[PDB]
């Protein structure tokens, strides 16, 4: 998998409630997050499908 797949989930600063989908590679499976709108980092996917096709 890309190494971005180990990344801790990353709200970012700003006030948004997306709910976003992340790779937690001890779960080995993608789980919910809230991201805020900027400054988004790689481990931020707007599916689960999308999150395990690249990260599974």
């Amino acid at each position: 998998r890309p190494d971005f797949c180990l990344e801790p989930p990353y709200t970012g600063p700003c006030k948004a409630r997306i709910i976003r989908y992340f790779y937690n590679a001890k779960a080995g499976l993608c789980q919910t997050f809230v991201y805020g709108g900027c400054r988004a980092k790689r481990n931020n996917f707007k599916s689960a499908e999308d999150c395990m096709r690249t990260c599974g």
